[PDB]
Formats: C-alpha cells, structure tokens, sequence
C-alpha cells in the first residue's frame, strides 16, 4: 500500500519513561502505523488515546546489543521503550519499518 506493508502488531512493550520508573511493561499496539498506547490488553479500545504515528516520522533502532528500540513522532519525538525480549523488540522494528518502509521522506 502507499506506506508499505499495512501491518498491525500488538503486544506489551516495556518502556523507560523515567530514569526512576523504568522497565514499564505497558500495553503497546500497532495499526496502519499507528503505533498507540494502553495500560492493558482489554484497554486496546481507548487506551491514553495518544499514539505515536511511527510512518510520518522514523521508528528509532539502535542499542548494540539485544533489546534495542525507540519511537519519534509527530508534536514529541520521546519515546525510548525495551521490550519483552529481544526478538520482541525486534519484532516491533519490523512490523513498523514494513509498515513504514515505503515512507523514506515522511507519511504525509
């Protein structure tokens, strides 16, 4: 399609949102490259509401090592996150980079 892949992946995220308060396992969801935040698996309807638009901005990867991710988007680039595992890390790369992936410049 005209982004890439329309992927849709799902699955708690652990996510360092202070340097007090990390390892945060949060509910994370991904759709059509709307990558949205939830506190719960049954909270996936409404969730924060807020989500992150992974397609119009860049799904950050780095960490040389296992486990190894962040998000910048729209309005708040800001979101360093580590997941489950590694492989669940890099599952999230790549449902969003194949969602993502036809957007080189930004999804607009």
């Amino acid at each position: 399609g005209p982004l890439g892949s329309p992927e849709f992946m799902e699955g708690v995220l652990y996510k360092w949102t202070n340097y007090l308060t990390g390892w945060q396992p949060r509910w994370f969801v991904l759709d059509n490259g709307i990558l949205s935040y939830y506190d719960s698996q049954d909270d996936v309807c409404k969730g924060s509401k807020g989500s992150i638009k992974m397609a119009v901005c860049e799904i950050k990867v780095h960490s040389a090592d296992n486990t190894r991710m962040e998000l910048i988007i729209p309005g708040e680039q800001h979101f360093y996150m580590k997941a489950v595992n590694a492989a669940e890390r890099q599952r999230w790369l790549v449902a969003l980079g194949s969602s993502k992936a036809c957007l080189t410049d930004t999804r607009t």
